[PDB]
């Protein structure tokens, strides 16, 4: 259990690149305000061992505590995502994909799992490089079922591209 006010002052270095609330400003780097407190702690210990890569990031996280951590979680995890605009012409195929998933090919729609980490308002910058990587294998911290790999497997470049302007303006 992380205390969110003792995580403000704790999160500020990663405000440079993340936002001083967590809405980062440039899609790049993903907006971590209003994410779930536990997929966060979670990334961020796969980050600090190298379960899930960030060059970015190296040494930022290394002199942090289990506790500094659940605090920085929990800080942003207490913020709200802000919410973006989709890209009309990508829009309609990127929401019936969300919705609907990919029936005749076994792919079953996003809003099963994702309404667990909070997608809506996220930079389509951002989960299109997601969506890439766990579809060519360079992201693997999805479990032993790698889930989000043999997910993202059914996704052609459009689609990841449609999907990801869709999830940009979703609330
Ligand atoms: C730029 C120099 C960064 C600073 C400072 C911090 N982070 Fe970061 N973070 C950065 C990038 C480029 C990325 C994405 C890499 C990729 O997959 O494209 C991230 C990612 C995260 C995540 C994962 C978020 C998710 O939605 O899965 C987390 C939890 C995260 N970063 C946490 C974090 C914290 C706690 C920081 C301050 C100590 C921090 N980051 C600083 C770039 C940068
Ligand atoms: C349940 C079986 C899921 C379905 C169906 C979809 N996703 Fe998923 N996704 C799921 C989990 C359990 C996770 C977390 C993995 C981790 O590293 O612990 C994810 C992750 C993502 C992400 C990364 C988010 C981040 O902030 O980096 C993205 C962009 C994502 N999922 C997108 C996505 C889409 C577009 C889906 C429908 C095509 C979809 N997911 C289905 C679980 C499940």
């Amino acid at each position: 259990a992380g205390d969110a006010a003792a995580g403000q002052a704790k999160a500020a270095v990663c405000g440079a690149c993340h936002g001083a609330d967590g809405n980062s400003p440039a899609p790049n780097f993903p907006k971590l305000a209003g994410q779930g407190e536990r997929y966060l702690l979670k990334q961020m210990h796969d980050i600090k061992d190298g379960k899930r890569t960030v060059l970015e990031m190296t040494g930022l996280l290394t002199n942090l505590s289990d506790q500094d951590l659940a605090d920085i979680a929990a800080y942003f995890a207490s913020q709200k995502m802000s919410v973006g605009m989709a890209d009309p012409n990508l829009v309609a195929q990127g929401e019936a994909l969300f919705r609907g998933g990919k029936i005749a090919e076994g792919m079953p729609a996003c809003t099963g799992c994702h309404s667990f980490p909070h997608l809506g308002g996220q930079h389509a910058t951002y989960v299109a490089k997601q969506l890439t990587d766990f579809r060519e294998g360079t992201r693997t911290n999805d479990g032993d079922t790698k889930i989000m790999q043999s997910i993202a497997a059914k996704l052609s470049n459009k689609d990841i591209a449609a999907i990801s302007s869709y999830i940009q303006g979703l609330h």
